[PDB]
């Protein structure tokens, strides 16, 4: 059965993979194969500074939550394994800071160690009032990417440059099913009102000695508009905005400067962390994630799609979850096709 | 009136400091000194593995813990200050594993957020059934050294890379008060079977996704006979030996694979760590500190001494906390001189 998956970010990657990892052999034939305008490091997955947190407020359609707790699971699992940093992945614990008292997270149980911390604590940053504690895990886009990438290209999986034009397109050319992957981009193949880009600038920056994440937020000011700051493998990120609806793709000095300000006075020593890049991308901004099924007929024949888009900034936080999902109604698709 | 501190580890230089801040001014002249056969990057303090964590079992002198807290305190002051990286310092979360359980540290209550590991934490390292977690403070012994140093050197105190042979000498030199501090070779100046070298080898390596301590302990193996892994400002030290009474100051290739395998398996990751450094030092094992005056007769001269020594595998852990007592015996020197 021919099927291909449109784009590579986390999203398709997993996907495919998850498909193939699940009907590979349920399957005989089972051809998979990814087009993607762009491959690492150019997805939006790249950019993600990297940390697995969902939002603070519970998500609309409930089982997002699963998918996200669904995929915490997945990934704390293959820490103990030699391979985790290798698959871009390690724990990491850090501070959520407020200005005024809030609601423990939905997620509050997810992580490991939740608490609310101590004054003590807040002491080491003076600004905010209230805030939590808690150890989670690093996932670092790029890298994790490529491991996918081997692991699909082992297992067969063949990729291509290809900006689809149309659903058409690939269905003309032979696809069964079509999964849909396409981030913020997807509007494009079948417009959505309900997507929009949530631009984020970034900087990375080489400072070793921070060793926690802390992450600001200003309740008024949206998410992620706040001072952050997230160490990862190798350099620590630097971030501060989330502009929807904006679509300059180039870093703009303001916002350059306001991150750079904003966490330079969360963490004073920041003052001899050496700048090595800066960055922006597009959170596939949505009021829900799309991930469902859709038919298409075009001519005598139809054509299955499943989609899979709208991860907002969280994107990495529940790729997994998801990934399991369609895998699913990818199932259902063979059911109905008889096997 | 002329002071001489012997030792320059950690120990000697928080002493000299926290004298001469206290007194500069108090008393007009003041003469500072500090002599020592070794400095930086020679000291123990400089193999120290950089970490504020005491002993698990309960002090024998009441006084350690407070000196244990009063260094906490002091150093937590500084995490907020632009510098405090700069003096070696940083937070840090982290581990202590156990095969079966055990008391809460005296100190639970020093550290940031204190809690008994739950089983999914735990099963993040399979060999261990129980353990604690916090946060803390990574204060590194060189780079502490050096801001010590600058410090001190502001302050207009003098340096000499010179080995003291005798309090004696010293005295005649026209040393008014001589504060010692020369950690495990304190013996020579004056016996004192009570000390001893509590030997220790580590590896530094490099890998940067390491951002968490990890402390293991067999209770029967003795304290640091267990692998520990510990983050740093840049490198990440490996470790596990803690030998007393052994004096040989080269790094052996048995230790070296012990610790390498041990740390290997408690952390699989640094199979693809790479080593830059393996360091052997000498903890200045003594059941208790010795920080106490000693006046020294010398012809028709009286010459005061205060010792400082003995700190084991805590002297930075708790260095400041002694650094204040001494200042205070040495004030009241200074009364009994009249000023
Ligand atoms: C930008 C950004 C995002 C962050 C982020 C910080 C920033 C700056 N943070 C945070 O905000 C921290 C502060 C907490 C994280 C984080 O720390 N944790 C987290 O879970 N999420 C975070 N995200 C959100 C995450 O990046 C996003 O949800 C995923 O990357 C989406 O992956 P995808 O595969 O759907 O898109 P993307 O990676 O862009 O994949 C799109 C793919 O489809 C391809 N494509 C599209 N249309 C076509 C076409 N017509 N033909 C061919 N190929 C096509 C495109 O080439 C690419 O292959
Ligand atoms: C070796 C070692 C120690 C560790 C350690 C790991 C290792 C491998 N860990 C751990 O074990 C982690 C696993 C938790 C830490 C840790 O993580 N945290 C912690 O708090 N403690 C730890 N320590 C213990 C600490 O290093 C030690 O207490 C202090 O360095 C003592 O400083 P000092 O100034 O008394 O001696 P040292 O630094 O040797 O200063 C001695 C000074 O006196 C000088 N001197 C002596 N005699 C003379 C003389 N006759 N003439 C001139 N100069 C003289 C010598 O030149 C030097 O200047």
């Amino acid at each position: 059965m021919r099927v291909v998956v449109i784009g590579a970010g986390v999203i398709g990657l997993s996907t495919a993979l998850c498909i193939h990892e699940r009907y590979h052999s349920v399957l005989q034939p089972l051809d998979v194969k990814v087009y993607a305008d762009r491959f690492t490091p150019f997805t939006t997955t790249d950019v993600a500074a990297g940390l697995w947190q969902p939002y603070t407020s519970e998500p609309s359609n409930p089982q997002e939550a699963n998918w996200n707790q669904q995929t915490f699971n997945y990934l704390l699992s293959h820490i103990g394994s030699p391979n985790a940093a290798n698959m871009g992945l390690t724990p990491v614990s850090g501070y959520n800071l407020f200005r005024e008292a809030v609601p423990d997270p939905y997620w509050k149980d997810m992580v490991l160690g939740f608490r609310k911390l101590t004054p003590r604590e807040l002491d080491m940053f003076p600004d905010y009032r209230y805030g939590w504690f808690n150890t989670s895990l690093i996932l670092e886009g790029r890298k994790y990417l490529q491991w996918l990438t081997e692991r699909l290209t082992e297992r067969g999986v063949k990729f291509f440059l290809r900006k689809v034009e149309s659903f058409e397109e690939v269905a003309r050319g032979g696809a069964d099913v079509i999964i849909n992957c396409t981030g913020v981009w997807a509007g494009v193949l079948q417009p959505d009102p309900l997507l929009q880009p949530g631009r984020g600038q970034i900087i990375k920056v080489d400072a070793p000695w921070l060793k926690n994440f802390i992450i600001t937020h200003d309740l008024e000011r949206g998410i992620y508009n706040s001072p952050y700051i997230i160490p990862g493998l190798q350099a620590v990120t630097l971030g501060g905005t989330f502009q929807v609806g904006n679509w300059n793709e180039i870093n703009n000095i303001q916002d350059h400067n306001t991150i750079w300000e904003g966490c330079c006075r969360l963490e004073p020593t920041l003052k001899d962390a050496k700048i090595v890049g800066e960055y922006t991308g597009f959170r596939p901004v949505r009021p829900q994630v799309r991930l469902e099924r859709e038919q298409l007929r075009f001519g005598s024949s139809n054509t299955e799609v499943i989609h899979n888009y709208g991860h907002g900034g969280y994107g990495l936080t529940i790729h997994w979850g998801c990934a399991l999902e369609v895998a699913k109604l990818f199932g259902k698709v063979l059911e109905e096709r008889n096997l």
